[PDB]
């Protein structure tokens, strides 16, 4: 008896006003390893930023365009590095081990 399931039922874990404090703090208290988000980065350069946790251990990751167009991530530098055209294929490819992630994207939380 009853029918109640909203629509817009999505995480989104791309919040440009989240700030790491509240970003690191939602991957710590939510919590289950390979949480990653990503937000806004603190002006820098007009860049983005992940957030990842895995065992008390926050590793938070900067992404940037860099002077053309394509959305770079430094992960290492021997590490052949993946320019993207969307966070949605950052987030696909570091989904699977690459040489640098801390667990690999699991899941956002």
């Amino acid at each position: 008896m009853g029918h109640h399931h909203h629509h817009h039922s999505h995480m989104s874990w791309y919040h440009r006003d989240l700030s790491r404090a509240a970003a690191e703090e939602l991957l710590a208290r939510a919590g289950r390893d390979g949480s990653f988000l990503v937000r806004d980065s603190e002006s820098v350069a007009g860049a983005f930023a992940l957030c990842v946790l895995y065992q008390k251990h926050v590793h938070t990751y900067r992404i940037l365009p860099d002077g053309e167009d394509f959305l770079a991530v430094q992960t290492s530098q021997g590490v052949p590095v993946r320019r993207f055209q969307t966070l949605g294929e950052l987030i696909g490819l570091y989904a699977q081990p690459n040489q640098g992630l801390v667990c690999a994207l699991l899941l956002p939380v």
